DNA sequence: TAGCGCCCCCTGCTGGC
DNA sequence: GCCAGCAGGGGGCGCTA
């Protein structure tokens, strides 16, 4: 912890990486501005990140579909539909996702107690999900 | 420094069951 | 409906040409 940060138990052992862990979380100093909208960010990277969502650019190309990301994380995820993976497992049962949320959306609905569900206004149905209320509106009701 | 990399976060849909 | 699969837009770190 060479560089330490004088505001928090945190440290670093280059001052760049200081610099910028104090504008993430200290300073909130954002020099890298979009053009095309309020968004700013402390790392250019992040900026051309967002600036891809602008204009459609999918700089990376799945080479088993056609299938293409902004983001090169987010082609790493999608190669998960080819592959089958499921790099999460819930530590209660042990059942396995291919993303982190999805655990995540498995352990409120699985694991914890007293989880506050959703409503159908229409019908009188707890639904779980939010997303399975949107889906129950569309095709039962009139949505 | 900008540029890779990591991984997480959150959000909201599909379609088999 | 439940469920996991699955894609889009983001944050914060560790590292370094
Ligand atoms: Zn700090
Ligand atoms: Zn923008
Ligand atoms: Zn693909
Ligand atoms: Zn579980
Ligand atoms: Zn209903």
């Amino acid at each position: 912890s060479p560089h330490k940060c004088p505001d928090c138990d945190m440290a670093f052992v280059t001052s760049g990486e200081l610099v910028r862990h104090r504008r993430y979380k200290h300073t909130h100093e954002k020099p890298f501005k979009c053009s095309m909208c309020d968004y700013a960010s402390v790392e250019v990277s992040k900026l051309k990140r967002h600036i891809r969502s602008h204009t459609g650019e999918r700089p990376f190309q799945c080479s088993l579909c056609s299938y293409a990301s902004r983001d090169t994380y987010k082609l790493k995820r999608h190669m998960r539909t080819h592959s089958g993976e499921k790099p999460y497992e819930c530590y209660i049962c042990h059942a396995r996702f291919t993303q982190s949320g999805t655990m995540k959306m498995h352990i409120l609905q699985k694991h914890t107690e007293n989880v506050a569900k959703f409503h159908c206004p229409h019908c009188d149905t707890v639904i779980a999900r939010k997303s399975d209320l949107g889906v129950h509106l569309r095709k039962q009701h009139s949505y």
